[PDB]
């Protein structure tokens, strides 16, 4: 019913919408990758196949968005899903914990902008040039630029920071950060100048201990810098250990174990029921919904999955992927020894 659903999934490519006071508002192509820290988004990826149209539906939740702001995103995803006839694959995306597939849609990386709809902020593209902000650039695999308070308190020796003053962008490189971190932060700074300023802006690379007068004017005198925190985010352990479990959901919700170790057999998946493939140790849980399974139980898959994490004492930041029968992902299918299409 909401106007945009009519625009959704018509042709191949990526479509980003931001939930603005219970309404779907498109996010322009240039703004793709920028997400407000206090907002909820809907990301739809359309793939053309011979005949077929394959959908990868994602709902991104901001760190500062409310419980009710999060609820609206979940409803919109359910409405979008049945609007697309239960053909799409749904994913709950959490800020700083989003999946590889979601991450792969934005080549320049992710930009976490402070504020949101409550601060009156828009994705409406502007020449701008009046901007004053600070971006903390972190991550080796995935480049994440986070909007941090524009002061020396945010700073650390081991990382790269981008001071965006509008007409000029400063790439502050910490004394103890390597070549890879410098290049990645540069790509973000080049991204602002070209994408947001149209190349009018000027890029100045700044070294710690050598900051210009303009920088120390806004920021003030530079004090001692804390040693760069080593994030060393958890990386999947490679072994011959079979860490996945197969569960069947029996309506609150009751989980019954099907298989105590992967590889699973395709026959275990019954069209009459909803299943949970647990790979919680590797940060991923999958909700497989049978074609002849109860429709009310199918719609509550996201809620069922969140309850599963809580019951099995997993982190609330575990990746949730909801799959319809026949719309299984290559990652889900590979847990099976006898997968047949």
């Amino acid at each position: 019913y909401h106007e945009e659903f009519a625009r959704a999934g018509k042709q191949a490519g990526l479509q980003v919408w931001r939930i603005e006071k219970l309404e779907l508002v498109p996010v322009p192509q240039s703004a793709h990758g920028d997400f407000y820290v206090g907002d909820a988004y809907l990301v739809l990826h359309t793939a053309k196949t011979s005949r077929g149209f394959t959908y990868r539906l994602h709902f991104w939740l901001g760190k500062e968005c409310s419980q009710d702001e999060s609820t609206a995103a979940a409803i919109f995803t359910v409405q979008m899903d049945d609007y697309l006839g239960g053909k799409p694959v749904q994913n709950r995306e959490l800020q700083g914990y989003e999946s590889n597939d979601f991450v792969s849609y934005f080549k320049g990386g992710l930009k976490y902008k402070a504020g949101g709809v409550a601060s009156g902020l828009n994705h409406v593209l502007t020449n701008d040039l009046t901007a004053k902000r600070l971006l903390h650039v972190k991550g080796r695999r995935v480049v994440r630029a986070t909007e941090v308070p524009l002061s020396w308190d945010s700073f650390n020796k081991g990382d790269c920071f981008i001071i965006d003053l509008g007409t000029e962008i400063y790439q502050w490189c910490g004394s103890s950060c390597n070549k890879y971190e410098r290049l990645k932060a540069n790509q973000v700074a080049t991204g602002i100048r070209y994408n947001e300023r149209k190349g009018r802006s000027e890029l100045i690379v700044v070294e710690e201990g050598s900051e210009p007068s303009e920088l120390i004017k806004v920021l003030g005198e530079k004090p001692e810098l804390p040693d760069g925190g080593d994030d060393d985010d958890i990386i999947a352990d490679i072994s011959n250990r079979k860490m996945a479990k197969l569960y069947m959901v029996s309506d609150s919700m009751r989980v019954t174990v099907v298989a105590e170790e992967n590889p699973f057999s395709m026959a275990m998946l019954l069209s009459e029921e909803c299943f949970i493939l647990d790979h919680g140790a590797a940060k991923q849980i999958f909700v497989w919904k049978g074609k002849d399974a109860n429709p009310q139980e199918r719609k509550a898959a996201m809620k069922t999955a969140e309850e599963f994490l809580q019951q099995m004492n997993y982190s609330k930041n575990t990746q949730i992927q909801v799959l319809p029968e026949g719309g299984e992902t290559p990652i889900f299918k590979q847990f099976f020894k006898d997968w047949r299409d």
